[PDB]
């Protein structure tokens, strides 16, 4: 499989873990660069939605292929990423949903829960989702077309 | 604690653990009332973005004040209704999470994987959920504010 572009984003609450999933994942020969855009330190109290929204702006804007997320639960970052167009993003802590999240939501955002999953579960997930890749051609791709659909409604203006 | 109106919402994928839990919560005082919008059928192969979008568009539009959405894992119908403005939905299936995802994140989705998570934790963590309330004046709020700041970029046209 062809190595992907990564980001990697983390609030004061996801630090510790973003350092370890970073230094695991960029021994991987599937992952072609590391883009960080912080936190990178616990004292930077910089609020969750905007280094998650910067990390997703870098998919949109072709800048790298997939991020990974990190914060206290990975609940606000999955829901900011979301929020930018053409950006899926889940939180998931199991092995089944993080296949599901790429080979059926397309979602080229994960996010992990530092205060509730363990660093060798979230090393060995995080391992496993970059082996997946989604198939356009795929029945699971006209359903992700009605998120895109509804995704049409908005202009983006400012 | 006032109850909340509760909009419930599944695919094909959801729909016995989507009974159970209405079943469930139609016993709890803190549900004034419940709005099915579907699936009702293992049958109906209805994909899982409209669905959710439809149960999200209740709490926009002020006829419920959360939704409970079911799937396969969960992780879909928890990026649809991300899309609708001014909605913030997870996906969760611990205790830590659920409550973080309201006095955290003021998430009025939550969202379960029928295929992942079993029926005892779910009805479990979805009784937990109704228990926690948002607090408007908290440090949280301010943050959530960054994620509303991000959706004024957009207007609807369509
Ligand atoms: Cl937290
Ligand atoms: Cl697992
Ligand atoms: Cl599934
Ligand atoms: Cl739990």
């Amino acid at each position: 499989l062809p190595p992907l572009r990564l980001a990697i984003a983390c609030d004061d609450a996801g630090v510790s873990y973003k350092e370890a999933l970073k230094a695991h994942l960029s021994d991987n020969p599937l992952v072609s660069s590391i883009t960080d855009v912080g936190v990178t330190s616990t004292t930077d109290k910089t609020a969750y939605p905007h280094v998650a929204i910067q990390a997703a702006q870098l998919i949109k804007d072709g800048k790298v292929d997939r991020a990974l997320m990190i914060c206290g639960t990975g609940l606000g970052v999955a829901i900011s990423a979301n929020k930018v167009p053409g950006i899926r993003a889940v939180t998931a802590h199991d092995t089944f949903s993080v296949e599901r999240a790429i080979l059926s939501n397309d979602a080229q955002v994960l996010c992990f829960g530092q205060r509730v999953i363990g660093i060798e579960l979230a090393k060995r997930l995080a391992g496993e989702w970059l082996t997946y890749r989604f198939d356009q051609k795929s029945a699971s791709a006209q359903k992700v077309q009605a998120i895109s659909d509804y995704e049409k409604k908005f202009v983006e203006v400012n």
